[PDB]
């Protein structure tokens, strides 16, 4: 049970690691220590590891200092949790849903429940 969580989380969180680089752009922009480092990560992930990566929430692209990074399980049953990426390099694991999968892989979902801080 619990092993599934961390394994599945890690898997799509690897895809969110792409988003960790995307949000890292933000880190590198907001905190420029070395100017020689040019950095443009662009998220090509819409779905990965049975979860979907979408830009949704406060924005749908880099606008302010906030970077919308969301991974939602296509199947909220096959996968009870959701993986959300915040600019703090932090993951939010919720049993709730924080968005929807526009890829139209197989299934859609809409449930709210428990949340968790993953740092």
């Amino acid at each position: 049970i619990s092993e599934f969580e961390k394994a599945k989380i890690n898997a799509v969180r690897a895809a969110l690691l792409e988003n960790a680089h995307f949000m890292e752009k933000f880190y590198l922009q907001n905190g420029r220590f070395k100017q020689t480092s040019t950095k443009w990560p662009s998220l090509p992930i819409k779905e990965a590891e049975g979860f979907c990566i979408r830009l949704n929430g406060i924005a749908r692209g880099a606008l302010d200092s906030k970077f919308m990074l969301k991974a939602v399980a296509i199947d909220k049953d096959k996968n009870p949790f959701i993986i959300k990426m915040n600019e703090n390099l932090v993951t939010f694991i919720c049993k709730k849903s924080a968005s929807s999968c526009s890829d139209g892989l197989d299934y859609f979902k809409g449930n709210d429940k428990d949340c968790k801080l993953f740092k």
